[PDB]
Formats: structure tokens, C-alpha cells, sequence
């Protein structure tokens, strides 16, 4: 398990290529991580509300120290983080 | 005044430098535009729901064909466009 800040992608990225080759899709359950293999499944828990989702890694970044994962819009909805923008999260590779 | 398609920055970009030099802050009321001066204040109206907000220009882009402005996360929330991703907008210089 690891911990850090989560963010979510803006829609300005929708349709643009991720590092995995997939075009970023706000409706997918995808995320960026610096090192996990593409396709890795990760349980993300928002430590502010205890909501959790499972995402699939398809991109690189994040781009700031202290930020551990960037998730899709749909994942952010599942995490209850749309209004907060960011949240402290636990992550666990599955 | 002009009309065109808008998208938004989320929080993935938070902390990264804009073309104006300031770090992008998803909680600020800001936007990227190709031509308006940095510091320009504009009213952005979502033409689908008629919501409006005021933002200041602090970045350059979108460098996507078929988009006229990319607003901050907080602005997108105010415009009701988080889920839609894109929205038709009018921009009016103040």
C-alpha cells in the first residue's frame, strides 16, 4: 500500500494520447501512475470519505511531488472528489 | 465577443506553470485562450444551460482544433460542464 494526493484529468485531455497509447476517455476507469505497468489494477481509497474505486493504469505522470495518482473523471465521481479536486488517497495494487 | 467550444483543466495540471508564469490553481477562476491578454477578465456563458462565470486569462491554448477556451476546474464547476466535458460558450470581454 502507498499514500499520496490524487487528482483528476480535465476534459481538455479527452481524445489525446496517453502514454499507453489509449486516447484519454473521461468515462473509463483509468489512471496515471509513475511506475506501475500499463493495465495494472489499483484500488484507490479517498481517505477523506472512505469511498473506493478500482482503476486501470494507462498513463504516466503525475507531475508534482506528493501526487501519487491522476484518475479519470468517472473515477473521481466514484471517489467523491469532483468538488474537492484533490484528495489524500491510499492505493493498493491488486 | 465570440462563441465556440470550451473544455476544462482538472486538477492533474495543478501546480504546473502556465504561459503567464503563475502556477495553475484549480480553485482559481482562470482560463487559457489563444489571443486575449493575460489578466483580461471575461464572462463565459455556457450556451446550453445559460450559467455564467467570470474568469481571468492566465494561459495559452487550447492548441486543439475546435476549441476556443479551456477554463479552470472551479470555473467548469460554476459552468455546470464537469460531466459534459465540453460545452458551447460565449465569451465577453469585461
Amino acid at each position: 500500500m502507498d499514500t499520496g494526493e490524487a487528482s483528476y484529468y480535465g476534459s481538455r485531455h479527452a481524445g489525446l494520447r496517453t502514454a499507453s497509447g489509449e486516447r484519454y476517455n473521461p468515462n473509463a476507469m483509468t489512471a496515471a501512475h509513475r511506475t506501475l505497468p500499463f493495465g495494472a489494477r489499483v484500488r484507490v481509497t479517498n481517505l477523506d470519505n472512505r469511498r473506493s474505486v478500482v482503476v486501470r493504469i494507462n498513463d504516466r505522470g503525475p507531475f508534482r511531488r506528493g501526487r501519487i495518482i491522476d484518475v479519470s473523471r468517472k473515477a473521481a465521481e466514484g471517489l467523491g472528489m469532483i468538488r474537492s479536486g484533490v484528495a489524500p488517497v491510499r492505493i493498493e495494487s491488486l
